[PDB]
């Protein structure tokens, strides 16, 4: 049983083996003996010269086609002579050359990884396939140098190899949502009398899409905000536009605002908070004389799973306006004054109050008319009405004295009160 070898991809007419010689047959007797190829073992890849006994390549041999990824490739030829009958078997071994690169099944790979994946986690890649065999097949994978991912490769047999990405450090979608790298696969070309083989290489783009986790908590730029507003500010008045930022994606990053449970029942009445905009506004009557300040406790919380609430406090200081007029109150009024009352004779006592504060609560007083009475004051806001001259029971019998109390706000407010006095 003769044994020959032939490189795949040799051109037509290449020498394969001298069958006549290696069997001891003189070429001069070949024709007489009916030197011929057995019918079943004919192959389009081999020509046998029957006059010389020499085997030549006929059609070029592609090992990948006849033998796929088999580790061994052997064409079986059989020849025979007649008179006597003699049958000879011939095995022709086809040697693989490195005429194919590793190849990926698609030019762009995409791998999706949660930004909360732990370092050490592995993500499989689509493997490249190299149709050559043995050392000419796939040998290793490589990735663009980078600090986030390395490669792990293992043997699958039949010259195949499988790679995974190995996560080397945490990802942060909020810092970079997509990583792009170049993936490469090289075979092992670089042995039964073969000429030098060169290494071949295949390529694929690799896209890492980083999936969002709800790992950012909404954030107010301050823990307390202070706002001053005039009392009687009308409903709808803006207090403050809160903003609790959240860089996450989707519902993870959508923030809704509401009142914390610690909020006073009065603040809940007087203020209203837009759940989606964070707009805080007045919805009731702010009355300084009721309270100069309110504490609004707000919470913000995103709409994702495992959301964590954030908190801030709005201090609403109320500013006093001049919305109360002075109050006059008489404590004693002698309706009758004697005719000859000397000047300075006291006729009435009274006091004034104003529910406002500062200038808005400061009161000045005047006596109206051209009557012969004068105002005196011993202490702030306490007054007396005295006479100023002698009198007359008939010319001036009864007198109406009216006091006007005026505060010092803008616009000012004033009040009046009258008393009836008569000469005995
Ligand atoms: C609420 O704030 C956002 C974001 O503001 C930026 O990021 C914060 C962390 C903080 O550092 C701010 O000072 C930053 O300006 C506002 O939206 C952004 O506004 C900036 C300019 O103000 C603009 O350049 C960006 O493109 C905006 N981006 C987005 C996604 O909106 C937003 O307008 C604020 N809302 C209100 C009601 O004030
Ligand atoms: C294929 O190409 C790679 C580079 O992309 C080489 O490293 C390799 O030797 C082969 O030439
Ligand atoms: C695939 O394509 C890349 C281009 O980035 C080469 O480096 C590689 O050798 C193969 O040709
Ligand atoms: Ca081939
Ligand atoms: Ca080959
Ligand atoms: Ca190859
Ligand atoms: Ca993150
Ligand atoms: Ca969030
Ligand atoms: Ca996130
Ligand atoms: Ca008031
Ligand atoms: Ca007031
Ligand atoms: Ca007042």
């Amino acid at each position: 049983q003769l044994h020959y070898t032939v490189q795949e991809e040799q051109e037509h007419g290449t020498f394969v083996g001298n069958i006549a010689e290696d069997l001891g047959l003189d070429i001069t007797k070949l024709s007489a003996r009916g030197f011929q190829t057995v019918p079943n073992s004919r192959t389009p890849y081999l020509d046998l010269n029957l006059e010389t006994g020499v085997l030549y390549v006929n059609e070029k041999i592609d090992r990948e086609q006849i033998c796929k990824q088999s580790p061994s490739c052997v064409l079986h030829l059989e020849v025979f002579l007649e008179n006597p009958l003699e049958l000879f078997q011939v095995e022709i071994e086809v040697l693989d050359i490195n005429d194919n690169p590793p190849s990926f099944p698609e030019p762009d790979l995409t791998v999706e990884i949660s930004e909360s994946a732990t370092p050490g986690t592995r993500f499989p890649l689509e493997s490249a396939f190299d149709p050559d065999v043995g050392t000419n097949s796939l040998r290793d994978y490589e990735i663009t140098p980078n600090s986030y991912f390395s490669l792990d490769v293992q043997t699958q047999g039949d010259g195949n190899r499988f790679a995974e990405l190995v996560l080397e450090k945490p990802l942060d979608r909020e810092q970079q949502a997509v990583h792009r790298y170049v993936l490469t696969a090289v075979d092992g070309g670089g042995g039964a009398g073969l000429p030098p083989q060169q290494q071949r290489t295949g390529t694929a783009l690799l896209t890492i899409r980083v999936l969002d986790s709800n790992d950012n908590v909404p954030a107010f730029d301050q823990p307390v905000y202070t706002v001053s507003l005039p009392e009687n500010s009308p409903p709808g008045t803006l207090v403050i536009q809160l903003n609790a930022t959240d860089p996450d994606e989707g519902q993870n990053g959508e923030v809704v605002y509401s009142f914390s449970s610690h909020i006073s029942p009065r603040a809940r009445e007087l203020f209203g908070l837009s759940p989606r905009t964070g707009r805080l506004e007045v919805s009731g009557e702010l009355d300084y004389e009721e309270s100069p300040v309110y504490q609004v406790y707000v919470q913000a919380k995103d709409l994702g799973p495992n959301a964590v609430p954030a908190h801030c406090k709005v201090l609403v200081r109320v500013l006093d306006a001049n919305d109360n007029a002075p109050e006059i109150s008489f404590s004693t009024v002698k309706e009758a004054v004697s005719e000859g009352a000397a000047p300075g004779t006291v006729v009435a006592l009274f006091s004034v109050t104003d529910r406002d504060s500062e200038e808005n609560g400061q009161v000045q007083c005047e006596l109206l008319g051209d009557v012969p009475f004068r105002l005196k004051s011993s202490f702030k806001n306490y007054y007396t009405i005295v006479t100023e001259a002698p009198l007359d029971r008939e010319a001036g019998d009864s007198y109406t004295l009216t006091v006007v109390a005026r505060d010092r706000g803008e616009p000012a407010l004033s009040t009046s009160k009258s008393i009836q006095v008569q000469v005995s």
